DNA sequence: ATCAATATCCACCTGCAGATTCTACCAAAAGTGTATTTGGAAACTGCTCCATCAAAAGGCATGTTCAGCTGAACCAGCTGAACATGCCTTTTGAGAGCAGTTTCCAAATACACTTTTGGTAGAATCTGCAGGTGGATATTGAT
């Protein structure tokens, strides 16, 4: 009962799918620089990866969604015809 | 020169990718009226410019002379055009950044009046430099 969703305005959003219904009374938002093709949860639970269009790779954590543990700096750009990566 | 090869010129046909033409509108042209300038008639002065003279002097016209240069012939060689080819580089087609508008305002900046005020015209002094004077070199060419 906790949801991931990636967006092209440059931030993603965490949601409590049970609790929330009021069109962006969500539950935490992280911001980004560029947009975000993927952002996609662990297997354990408590690490967010996200992974965005021009040049990063960012890490989340269960303790405080907002700030960063780490970036995995690495290009993955994004182009018309090719597919996104993830 | 003669004949083969072969590119270029030139007739004839079709369709579609760009040319041309219709239509409803809004930024732009134009007519009034006023105010607000501005540049040409009129009238004058004074610096600088146009036609003359006179005593040199330094540059131009003309005339000799010869060292050194500009094509013309010719050619060893090099080097860059003409073709086979295969092979590999260049064309074509299947979402988000950013140029281009729009609001609208905190900030920038023209403009009326005065108050200074450094810059300029013009008189009154400086002195480094155009000349000169002379001696010692440094190119140059003959031999």
């Amino acid at each position: 009962w906790f949801l991931a969703t990636a967006s092209v305005d440059q931030t993603v959003k965490i949601w409590d799918l049970r609790q929330v219904r009021g069109k962006a009374s969500f539950l935490y938002s992280l911001p980004h620089r560029h947009p975000v093709n993927a952002a996609c949860f662990s297997p354990d639970g408590a690490r967010l990866l996200t992974t965005d269009q021009k040049s990063e790779i960012r890490v989340y954590s269960a303790s405080q969604w907002d700030c960063p543990l780490g970036l995995i700096p690495h290009p993955h750009r994004h182009f018309q015809h090719l597919t996104p990566i993830k």
